[PDB]
């Protein structure tokens, strides 16, 4: 459950937020594996509550109704068919496992759901899977509403429904079992991995039960031995009973303080410098590198949905989140995922977003297909950050430079910091309101190297800055606080 499974040399994931498998799959042979990208999250391919109150938003996908791989974003055969295209061609396909509860009990009973089976919440009745009331926490939560009222108790946290979300009975066996049979239906088609949806509100216990039930991964793509890759959703920002920490035993956990601290750096506040990114890492009270998953933003918080607050960088603050993204996949420290998402009508009333509802692009609930545009980027109001020069160029950074060690490090004593990683590669940022102009040592041998961030090296030449790296290891690099992308970026296969 820690190591990635990825193809040797491809460092990140990206997730493909809301995306049809058909897409994915024409993603995968198309660009995903040309660029190096070592896999895809997907968002939750089974059976899930068609909610029309609002105009089926993001969020129905995380209230399950069964096991059954049929969603808005295809059926079983379409799944099966992007999992071995993906797969041949080398990039990973790691699944959204929404494990730790069903659908909010205020949902109404019928057949809203988005491929027609049954369910009452009411009655807590899901014949397609079968679950019934025997199979839900609803005798062992002892809060007064049944739902989770108290972080400070760790009891409830686990025991009692997130947000009127029908909490499944983990601890017995057969709730076990039939999680088990869907991990494991998804790992014999040829899945890598799993995103454990909720793993705050589930004991580590419990999902060391289910993992104990799981299944090597298929042997026609993995070698034998091979165990699915496990990364928990725990939002631990520190000063709470439970803490991520705890889930070590069952695979790699998601590191929210990544992303909430890197938003305050980079945005200024509170006086906070890049310079201060020296002992970035364990040393900031983070998990240790080979436990965490990181990233900028996810399809939560760039909502507003999870935490980490307004600190948080999105697509929509452009040029501060290429920043961000381009430390993220030059600095050694954890496993990256890459964020691509949908533009939706932000709205802010008295500083909150009323539109954080708004589902993927559709056509009267159908999803629209990703279009690509002749610049490489994408149509129909899908951002496809991972197509963006700089980000995309620094996916391929984290791939040329993957083992090197964290050396060469220089500071202003300010915002304009730089290193490098071992003789591989070296970047550079300006995050002051002045100019930076000076010779660095860089740790890469001679000759002439593309900005990878500016430009592409495009048959024996640069589209963009070139750096020039002489005998000792020295270069001049200069960036103006008025550039586009405040930052530069060379590596071992961007020289001429
Ligand atoms: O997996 C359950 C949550 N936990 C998660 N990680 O721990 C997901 O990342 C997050 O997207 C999920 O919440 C999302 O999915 C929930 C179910 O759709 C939404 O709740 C919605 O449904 C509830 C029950 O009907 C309502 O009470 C609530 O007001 C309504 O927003 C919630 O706001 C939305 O952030
Ligand atoms: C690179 O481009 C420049 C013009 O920008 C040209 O002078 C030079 O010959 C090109 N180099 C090669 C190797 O073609
Ligand atoms: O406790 C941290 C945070 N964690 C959550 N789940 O793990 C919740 O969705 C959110 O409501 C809660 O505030
Ligand atoms: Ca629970
Ligand atoms: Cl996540």
């Amino acid at each position: 459950q820690y190591s990635p499974n990825t193809q040797q040399g491809r460092t990140s994931i990206v997730h493909l937020f809301e995306w049809r498998w058909v897409d994915i799959a024409l993603e995968c042979e198309r660009y995903l594996a040309p660029k190096g990208f070592g896999g895809v999250q997907v968002s939750p391919p089974n059976e899930n509550v068609a909610i029309y109150n609002p105009f089926r938003p993001w969020w129905e996908r995380y209230q399950p109704v069964s096991y059954k791989l049929c969603t808005r974003s295809g059926n079983e055969d379409e799944f099966r068919n992007m999992v071995t295209r993906c797969n041949n061609v080398g990039v990973r396909i790691y699944v959204d496992a929404v494990i730790n509860h069903m659908c909010g009990n205020a949902v109404s009973a019928g057949t809203s759901s988005t491929c027609g089976s049954y369910f009452n919440p009411g009655s807590r009745d899901f014949p397609a899977v079968p679950y019934s009331g025997w199979d839900f926490n609803d005798g062992k939560c002892k809060t007064g509403s049944g739902d989770i009222e108290n972080y400070n108790d760790a009891t409830q946290v686990r025991d009692c429904r997130l947000t009127g979300l029908l909490d499944l009975a983990l601890e017995k066996d057969y709730v076990r079992s039939k999680i088990a049979e869907y991990m494991n239906h998804l790992i014999d088609i040829g899945v890598a991995g799993f995103r454990l949806d909720a793993s705050k509100h589930m004991w580590p216990g419990d999902i060391k039960a289910i993992l104990d039930k799981l299944h090597n991964l298929n042997s026609n793509w993995f070698p034998a031995g091979s165990k699915p890759f496990i990364y928990q959703e725990v939002i631990d920002l520190g000063g709470e009973p439970i803490k991520s920490s705890d889930y070590f035993g069952n695979g790699r956990v998601t590191e929210f303080k990544y992303g909430a601290k890197l938003g305050t750096v980079i945005r200024k506040w509170n006086g906070e410098k890049m310079s201060y990114l020296k002992n970035w890492g364990e040393g900031w009270g983070f998990v240790p590198s080979d436990r965490a998953l990181v990233f900028v933003d996810n399809h939560d918080n760039q909502r507003g949905h999870g935490a980490g607050g307004a600190s948080i960088l999105t697509f929509w603050d452009a040029r501060l989140y290429k920043m961000a993204v381009g430390f993220m996949l030059a600095h050694p420290y954890g496993f990256t995922r890459v964020m691509s998402s949908y533009r939706w009508p932000r709205q802010f009333q008295n500083g909150n977003d009323v539109n954080d509802w708004v589902g993927p692009p559709n056509n009267n609930g159908v999803i629209k297909e990703v279009t690509i545009n002749p610049d490489t980027t994408c149509g129909n109001d899908w951002v496809c950050e991972h197509r963006w020069r700089q980000i995309r160029n620094m996916v391929i950074f984290r791939n040329v430079v993957d083992g090197q060690p964290f050396t060469n490090w220089y500071d202003n004593g300010s915002n304009q910091v730089a290193f490098g990683r071992g003789n591989r590669g070296f970047i550079v940022f300006n995050n002051d309101d002045w100019s930076f102009s000076l010779t660095l040592q860089t740790g890469l041998p001679a000759g002439t190297y593309c900005d990878v961030i500016s430009g592409d090296k495009i048959n024996g030449n640069c589209t963009g800055i070139k750096i020039y790296v002489s005998d000792d290891g020295k270069a001049h690099f200069s960036i103006s606080n008025s550039a586009e992308d405040p930052f530069i970026a060379i590596h071992a296969e961007s020289k001429l």
